[PDB]
Order: structure tokens, then C-alpha cells, then sequence
């Protein structure tokens, strides 16, 4: 299948382990944010529901192939290809929905469907959006929708924006210099002081932060999710050209994203910007090595490059230069490894 | 290989990329009492080492394999699975011990030495001891031990005891009470309700404790790293008998361990017991589905049962009986996944 | 009447715990009752001075006491207990046998010689209702006069949504014993639901910050210038609560306010967490399962009270987020309160 | 038959009561209770294995399974309040159905279809007869055979003089309340005799401390074996104590103990003062008139107790000091006691 031709076994295995526990659902209902504005996106769109046929992708316990329900749909064809499955199903007949909700134990790109849906619906975005490379399942049923059909989410929009963070980027130093000293109980460390230093740069940093850190306006990148293809998110190129506000060290880029529900009745919204609520997904910042100086004005041009890889998740290149100095730095992350920053 | 058939590769794969990570290695060496301990217990017993031919299972950065060095050995044979192989090496050279410590990238199921060695040394210890089961690993590493060779740590000493912690057990209990909700956005979740409970309470509890919460003396139940084999592991029965110090509600089972090099010299303890300083291992919980009330003078009788399986871990079920009133609990554990409360 | 819409066993228990002399200083100790019904009285002396007065379920009698100083000529004090006989020793000694005279019986079943200027009592129970003595004081009606009054006047009920982890977890707790499946060998799991349920049935009685009600209360009132017997058989009343706070709502308060809409002033009684506490204190009803809700929200349902004929009533409480149709229903006896 | 000692009010509300889970619980929840209970039968298992065996009031089910546990190859449990439904429920998911047979109604009542070996019962209220329900269980001894046991076998209540010059002034304290001129204008002073009498009929229970004891404790053994229901309708307990210290004695405190008479082995439950506590607690009856005692005279008296039709007993106490002539008594309402803990 499509989907264990970009998957490495073992990847596959963890990956599906870890969301058949009930705990892990549980944490992600109790995101008001995620949950609610889904709800309301479906319910306040209700005619593009009512009477419809539904794909739900990665169901999980099946929230949202109940939300359609609730809506007026039909039929909902939902989809699980981890064992919360039959937690699933439990739910459905314990909720006497047995008639209009069908559990469908696989992946998406193996199973296969009785009829084409009038929607597709999934909440597929991970840490910055693309982590879990679940977009590409999400994209790839689109092989069982209608010329007509729309999606939930409809598009989906990458942030960037540099930071400066003194406190984060000298933090990386104090942890890595534990490795320079030359008698840790007789052996001296200090050979792999530089490969610690490396080490703890490869990881993003997830938590959030106070929006005064960011130094220029956001770049964004769009992912519509109604005209993409599986293929064009093997290789994600964002180029980046920021004008900077203040002038001083930028440290990093920091992402967020948002996704729009755009149904027949509004458009909603759900965003996981730092000007907003927290949410489960906080926010991603990845360090340059070396910081770049830049006086307000001045610009800041580069290219972030995300690079999909068979453990489900991305190799995240970054270039970046003042344009008006030609300072230059680079960094590459694991967005797989992520580092868990939040208090 | 031996190690292969007992293990899910899925597992395999995470597992060595963990320990790919040096910031791994600085949080284990930042463990004082345990980087201490070993040191001491090798330094000490310098004569076990002294112009001998060691084995190193699982060298990591290669810590160890340094303090074996440090006591003279001629030889060290330092085995590593994951690419912290490579650092390792960096640290051999820079500290100018290339001469002496000669790492050994592969498994050490999988590679050929030169030769017979005097000792093995290793930390195969996890949570509860038994925790990723590489104590087999370690045992099956004998077959490279000459008969008068010698093993660091040379046994392993379990200890069980039954506690009362009302709040930790609401506390487990609460998280499952989010699945009793008849209408959480118009959807009835208690179906779901048993199924929550019990895989909450299928995670043991890692943290510390006050020892006073402990109603009885511990159990021990001793593994002889010596004369133990590889499939001694596969089941581990743990009988137990308690005699009750004081009345209330048992919740469940503090686990802790002890270990000792037994050396030529001075034989050195490594405890991780709730009565000695905090290591990382610190101590672990398994809480019983529903707790048992039993007055001082009861005894509390029954078995801890330790199932091996292929993701390097145990399957821990146990069950326990007031002899005096019949009072039975039953509990199954997932020890690969526990639940780190500190 | 009050015979068929009350168990004889009921009635029994009910007028022999008020024949003890315990319970009347209990209630007398009361100075934010007592004191308040004195005030309430004497400040609008002008509808008791020479006037004809009914005193349903005067108990130990002090009401009509009250009812002697404001100048009333003649007080009916009606009541069924045995604590008839301890009014008349205190009508006797305190030399007022030509103002106050004690009528034996139940005030559906006596005869009174002339119709009353005003009728007064104390028939609020725990949640007002309680008891079901609201039904004798409107009973009493009939020997009203036209233009004729009453104290109280009316009442008011005040309900709000309320967070309260501990005391959720409290009832949850002991409901928790019969998950049990080796109780001295024996599985009692069978029965977890039945013990949930009995637990949560119970109102609970007792007092609490303010800072817990996570929206301002709705208000019900009941006339009793205007109120019939019949319509206190079924009591529904719709509450929409606009939350000011975001978390979990873990059941509903409740308490009373009455009014003695007199000639002068209106004095009013209050139990609220807000006033000074009195015996009534308040009563919180517990949802089986907390709802969530963000400040902004409204919570809508309908608070029904079906009453029995054990002189109390069936509490059915319905109960949603609107916005997310988060739902939650229980049924509680009040009964049997729980005291706190 | 129990309609016929019972007035329907009293029935109703000591039923309903029993209804309800919360009280089941509170009982299951005293060690000494559940645990002796248990620790009498299957310590004499031998009076149990593969018997017939009669639970009255089973309330939860609780003692039939203790029997069970012994190897008795029939138990009918018999309840007449609501707690029979979920002692039919208890069996099922226990996987006794085919052992025990529950049976919903009075014991009086009930058509019980065969002959046990031993019956056994938890009767025992305050002071051991309260509730009354210690004639239901003589009462089902016509569905014993000749020669059978029963759990208990005895009863035993123990009564010694006591000195607590706090409980006694408590009384005044609260009658006192009344005897004041002006309460918000009102002389309460003719209801204070009243007040006095009331509380005074109130037996109080609670515990004390034992050295409040003024003499050793005389006992009136029930034998649950050689006895008739119609025994306990009037129950005449003669006393005379010699008095240990020298001082004032204020009332009788009150105890019981049972046991059961197995072939192996005698099992006791005591709820005595130098005993842990129990749910029983200790129960104390007060004298109207404090008598004075010197260290070596002997207080004599009755203590009369008679069955009403309240499901419980009117207490008659009279002593005397014998020495002096100088006599006390009173008269309580079991019914209604003070809860002072
Ligand atoms: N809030 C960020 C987390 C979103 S929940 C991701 C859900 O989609 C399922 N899932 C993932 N890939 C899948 C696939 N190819 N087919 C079916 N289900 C899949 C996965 O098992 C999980 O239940
Ligand atoms: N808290 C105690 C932590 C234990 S450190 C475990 C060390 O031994 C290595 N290791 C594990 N199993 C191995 C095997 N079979 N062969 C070689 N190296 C192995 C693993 O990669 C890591 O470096
Ligand atoms: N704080 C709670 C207020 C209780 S004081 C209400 C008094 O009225 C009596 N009473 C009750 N129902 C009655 C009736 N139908 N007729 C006459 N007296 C009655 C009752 O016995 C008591 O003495
Ligand atoms: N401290 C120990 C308290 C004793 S528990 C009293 C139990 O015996 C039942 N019971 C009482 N009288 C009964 C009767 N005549 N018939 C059947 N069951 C009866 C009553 O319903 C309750 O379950």
C-alpha cells in the first residue's frame, strides 16, 4: 500500500501503539479548542452535512464521526487503523448509532469504501502542522470523494516568524558544557562536548512564549487540502523573506499553524498562534546555530526546507542570511525528536 | 540471534536509538549515587581488575569500562549495540586508553571476542530491576567468562512491600472518571468506562515515597547473576507473605531493588530502597483495582508474577488475599509503559 | 384532605418529632429567624393591631407571641403536635388567655369561629419546599378575608450552577466501596451503580463560599397571596445561566428568600451564602457527572419538583451546554438530605 | 406474628431504612461485626459443611456468603425490606444461585418449605434488644431441627453504675435555655420542668472512659436455644452492686456481648467498654436524682425493660442506696436516644 511504502515498520508500529491508548485520546478531547471549534464548524455548517455521506480519517474513539451525526449526515464511513477501533465501535452501538455509523478497522489506503462521500473529515495536523505525516493519508482519500465533495479542514496554514530568545539559546550551551570538563570522576568529557552541542540544536523546541520575542511579521504557507496531492508534501520549500521590527539577535524560527473549516454557512477557524488560547499542539521554535544580527529594517531572507522521511515526520533544513550583511547561518532539525520544553 | 527471537524489532529500534543520545548518557551519569557507586565498587575491588581481562556489556559512553582502567585492567572489551559505540571511542582516544578499553560495536549476542574474559561489569538494572530485559543480555554474556571469573553487579535483590496512599490511588482513579461521562458533547463515553480503569491502572507509578506509608517489612526475592540462566528470566514467580504491622487500606505494592558487587575485597550495595538516597531508578507502585483493608496481625499472602514479552519488557500481574478475611485483589501491569509522577 | 396526600406513617413521624421541646429551642435559637419573624411582625403592627390572626403551626407558640405584641386582638394558633399542650402552659403564664387561643388539630380538619385579617407560619423546609407545609398554609386561606394578608407573603427561589471538586469526589468516594470485588470474598461490583445512584439521590445541606457559583442565580417566586393548594403538586421551573467562568460544573445550589410584604415595610428572610447562615443553611444538588463549560456559555435546563406523599418531593434536574449539548440528569430525594 | 407487636407506622420507617444501601454499608464497614461473624463460622466449619442453613434479616446478603464459604449446601435468606433485590443480585454475580435462595418478607411470614440445621442472624440493636428484631430470630426456631445451633447462641448484657458529673449538668444546661423570662419578650420558665423530663428520657449513647465504673458490672444472659420470643416482651434484670469508690452514681451504663457455640470452638462479639468501639458504642440511662454512695454500701434495684409496639422497649429504673434508703429512678424511651458523639 501507498502507505507502507513511505513507512518504516517499526515507525508504524509505535506509532499506532501509542494512539490505541485511551489515555491519549482522552488528552486530546479535553483540547476545548480542538474539540469545540470542530464542533461548531461541523454543527454551524450543518448543510454540508445533513443527509451527506462522511469519511471520517483516523477516527480515533469516533468524536467527530459523531459530531456529523449530530449534524444530520446519513452516512459516516469512519476509519481506524490502531485497536482504539473497537473502543469505536463500542461507542457507536452504545450510543444506538449503529445505523449511520460504520467503523471501518484499517488504513485508509487499504481499506476500501461502498461509495463515494460527499466529505471528508480528519484532524490530521501534528507539531507544525506536518508532523506524523498523517496529512498525506488525509489527502490520499480524496480518491473517494466527489468531484463535489469538500473537506474538513479545508486549508491548512503554516507560520513562520524569527525569534529572539537569549535564555533558549544559552540554554543549549549550559547542558552541552557538562561534557567539557576534563575529570568527571577521572575521564575527560570534553571530546563530545561538540557532538552534545549538535545534538540538542537537531531538536525543535515545543512550548510557548510571550509574542514580544518575535522580531518581524509571519511568513505563511498555504496547504489546501481540497487541490494538494500526497506528493506535494514529500518536500515542503517555504521560501521566507522577513522585515525586521526591532533590531537585535534573531536566535530561531518559531511556527505555528492554523486550519480553516470553510463549509457552505462560514468559514472557522481554529489557530494555535501564540496570540490565542493554548492548545495541545503549543507552538515549534528551531534555533540557528550561530544567531544573526540584524538592525530594524534590515532583511532577513532564506528558505525552510521540510524533507519527509519514513519515520513519519520530516527532516527540517533551514537557511538564513542578512541580506544587507550577507551574516549567514543554518540549522538542520529532527522533527521526529522533538524537545519538551513547556513547563 | 538470541536476542532477535525474543524481540519484536519495532521495539529493538526504539530502544537503541534512545540510547543514541548523549543527552541520555549525561542524565545517568548526573545520577551521583549510582556513577559514585560503580566507582567505588570497582575502585575498591581493584584487585578483581588488576592486569585482568574484562567485558563490558553495554558500555554506553563507555563510563565503566574506564573505571575498570582505572583499576588496572590489562584488557577491556567494551560491547556496544547503539552508535554511542562511537563516541565511546572518541572518549578511548582522547583519554589516550587506546591501548587498553577496545570497543566493540555490535551486540553482544551477536559479536565474536578474542578471547576468555576474568569479569563481566554492566548496569542492566531498570525499573523494577527487570525493566527492559537486558539482565539476559548480561547472563547471556557469561558464555565469554572464564569458570573462576566474576560478575559486577553479582546479584540482584527485588523488594516488595504493601502501602497505603489513598491520594495516588483517587489520583489514577479520577483519570478513568472521564469516561463515565453519560454526554460529553452530546456523546455517552461510559460504555468505555472499565476499559479506561484498567488501562490506568495497568501503569506502574514511578516516584518516590515516604516510607511510612509501607504496613509491612519487604520481601526479597534475590537473582543470582552467577548462577542464573538467560530463561531463568523468561518467568519469575514471586511468592509473598506479609505479616501486617498496622490496620487500614492497602492500595497496592512498592517494588525497589538492590544490587552488589561482591568482590574479592569488600563486597559494595547499590539500593534504590525508599530508605536510601534518591537514584533515578527511584521506586515503583503497582496499585490493586480496589484496595484491601487488613488490621495488624493479618497476614497478606499471594504471588507477583513476572511474564516476559517481545518488547523488552514484563507483563506484571499480581495478586494478593487478606488470609485472615478472604479479601482477594487481582491486577495486571504493562511495566514498559509506566506513569512517572515526579 | 392533608390525610390523602400524606402516607399515615409519614404523618406520625412527622408531628411526633415536633412534640419534642429539643427541636423548638433548636429552631428558637435561630436569632436571624427568630429575630427577623419579630421585626417582620412588629414593624407592621398596623396588619395585626386589633386584628384577627391564624397561626398555622405555631409550636411552641411564638409567633402568636409576636403576633399578642403587635396588638392583635384575637390569635387562632393552630397546631397538631402534642406541642399544642406546651403553647397553652405558655399562653397561661404569660397571662395572655384572653389574646391567644390554641386550637388542638390539624389546621385542614379544626373550626375556626370567624374568618382572619392575616395568616402566619414558618412552613419553609430545606429548599422552602420541604415538608410540604406550604399546601396547609395555603389550605388556610379559606378562613382569609378578602384584603386579608400573609407572612410570609411570597417566597423566592434562588438557583445557581456551582464547582465543587471535593465534595464531588467526596460522594464518588463513598460510592466506591461497593466496586469491591473481593469484600471478605464476596463481589459486590454488581451493585456500584445502585450505590451511585442512592448516594447522589441526596441533596446535601450545608453551607459554602460564594466564589463557587460560576453564574448569577435565576429567580422563581411563588405568591402565596395567589397561589392555589393544587399548584404546588408540580413545580417546573427553567433556569438559562449565562457562566461567567471557565470549568466544571459539578451541580446546582439552591436556596430561598421570603418576604413579608406588609403594611408599612417589606421584610425579608434570606438563606442565602451571601447572608448570615441560618438553620436552613443551603442545599446542593449533585450532577452524577460534572459538565464542562467556557465563561461565555449558557447552561439551560429545567429544575422539576414532583412532590410525594412522604411530605417532600421528587427533584428531577435536567441540565445543558448549549453550545456543545454537554447533558446531564439526576433525580434526588429531598427526603433524605445529607448534612455536611 | 410480628403485625401483631408491630404498629404499620413504626414498620414502615424501620423497613425503609434498611432499604437503603448507605446503611448496609456503614455495618459491612465495622470490622468487629464482619470480621467476628465470619471468623465464628468458618472457624466452626464443622457445623456448616454441606448443612441447611437459615439467614434472617440478611439485610446484604453478607452472612449467607460467610456460610457458603464454610460449605453449607443450602441457605435461605430471608429479608422483608427492599434489600432483598439486590441480594438476588449479589447471588447471581457470585455464582450462588443454586445454593442460596433469598426470599423477600417477614420471617414471620414467609412460607419456608424445609427444616435447617442452624439459623443465623444479625438481631442485635441498642442494648442488645432494640429493634425487637431478637424475637424474629427466636420466632424462626420452628423452622429449626431439634438439636440445632444457632449464631449467636447467647446474648449477655452487662450493667454497672457510673459517675459523669458532665453529662448529668448537660441536661440542666440545655433545659435551662427555657428557664428565662424574656425570650424576645416571652417568659419560656413553665416549660423548663418539661424540658428536664424530656431530656432525661433520652438513654445517651456514646463511649466513655471505663474508670467512670463505680462497681463490676452485673450480666442477664439471653440463651437464644432455650428461649421463647414471648421471654423478651418484659425482660426484669434484678442488680446489686457493691460499690468500688466512694461518690455519686448518676445512672446504669449499658453493653452487651455475644457468642457463638460452635462444635470447634466459642466465638465472642463484645461491644464492652474495654472492647475496641463498635457501632453499638455503649448506652447510658441517667437518674433523675443522683444517689450518694459510700465505698463498701450496696446499690440495689430493678431494671425493668418492656416491649412497645414501637419496635423497642420502655426502660423502668429504680435503685437504692441501701444503707442510707435513699432511691432514685426514671424511666427512658429507647426509641429515641441521644446520639452525644
Ligand atoms: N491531534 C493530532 C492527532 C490526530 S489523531 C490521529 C488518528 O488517526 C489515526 N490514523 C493515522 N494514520 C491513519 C491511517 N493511515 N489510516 C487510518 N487511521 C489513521 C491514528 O491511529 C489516530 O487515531
Ligand atoms: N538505568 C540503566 C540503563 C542501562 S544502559 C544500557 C546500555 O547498554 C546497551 N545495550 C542494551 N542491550 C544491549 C545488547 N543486547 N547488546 C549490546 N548493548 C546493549 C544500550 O544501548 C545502552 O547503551
Ligand atoms: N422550619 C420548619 C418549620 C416547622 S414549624 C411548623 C409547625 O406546624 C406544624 N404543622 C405541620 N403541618 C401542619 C398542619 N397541616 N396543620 C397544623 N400544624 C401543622 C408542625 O408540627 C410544626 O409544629
Ligand atoms: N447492628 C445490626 C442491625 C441488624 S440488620 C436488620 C436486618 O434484618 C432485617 N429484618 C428485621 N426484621 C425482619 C423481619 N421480621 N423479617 C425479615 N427481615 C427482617 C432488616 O430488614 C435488616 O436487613
Amino acid at each position: 500500500s501507498v502507505f507502507s511504502e513511505r513507512t518504516e515498520e517499526s515507525s508504524a508500529v509505535q506509532y499506532f501503539q501509542f494512539y490505541g491508548y485511551l489515555s491519549q485520546q482522552q488528552n486530546m478531547m479535553q483540547d476545548y479548542v480542538r474539540t469545540g471549534t470542530y464542533q461548531r464548524a461541523i454543527l454551524q455548517n450543518h448543510t454540508d452535512f445533513k443527509d451527506k455521506i462522511v469519511l471520517d480519517v483516523g477516527c480515533g474513539s469516533g468524536i467527530l464521526s459523531f459530531f456529523a451525526a449530530q449534524a444530520g449526515a446519513r452516512k459516516i464511513y469512519a476509519v481506524e487503523a490502531s485497536t482504539m477501533a473497537q473502543h469505536a465501535e463500542v461507542l457507536v452501538k452504545s450510543n444506538n448509532l449503529t445505523d449511520r455509523i460504520v467503523v471501518i478497522p484499517g488504513k485508509v489506503e487499504e481499506v476500501s469504501l461502498p461509495e463515494q462521500v460527499d466529505i471528508i473529515i480528519s484532524e490530521p495536523m501534528g507539531y507544525m502542522l506536518f508532523n506524523e505525516r498523517m496529512l498525506e493519508s488525509y489527502l490520499h482519500a480524496k480518491k473517494y470523494l466527489k468531484p463535489s465533495g469538500n473537506m474538513f479542514p479545508t486549508i491548512g496554514d503554516v507560520h513562520l516568524a524569527p525569534f529572539t530568545d537569549e535564555q533558549l539559546y544559552m540554554e543549549q550551551f549550559t547542558k552541552a558544557n557538562f561534557w567539557y570538563q576534563p575529570s568527571f570522576h577521572g575521564v575527560d568529557l570534553s571530546a563530545l562536548r561538540g557532538a552534545a552541542v549538535d545534538e540538542y540544536f537537531r531538536q525543535p523546541v515545543v512550548d510557548t512564549f510571550d509574542i514580544r520575542i518575535l522580531m518581524a511579521k509571519s511568513v505563511k504557507y498555504t496547504v489546501n487540502f481540497l487541490e494538494a496531492k500526497e506528493g506535494d508534501l514529500h518536500r515542503i520549500e517555504i521560501p521566507f523573506k522577513f522585515h525586521m521590527l526591532h533590531s537585535g539577535l534573531v536566535h530561531g524560527l518559531a511556527f505555528w499553524f492554523d486550519v480553516a473549516f470553510i463549509g457552505s454557512i462560514m468559514t472557522v477557524w481554529l489557530s494555535t498562534a501564540p496570540t490565542e488560547p493554548l492548545t495541545h499542539w503549543y507552538q515549534v521554535r528551531c534555533l540557528f546555530q550561530s544567531p544573526l544580527f540584524a538592525k530594524a529594517g534590515d532583511t532577513l531572507s532564506g528558505t525552510c526546507l521540510l524533507i519527509a522521511n519514513k519515520r513519519q515526520s520530516y527532516d527540517i533544513s533551514i537557511v538564513a542570511q542578512v541580506d544587507q550583511t550577507g551574516s549567514k547561518s543554518s540549522n538542520l532539525l529532527d522533527l521526529k525528536n522533538p524537545f519538551f520544553r513547556y513547563t
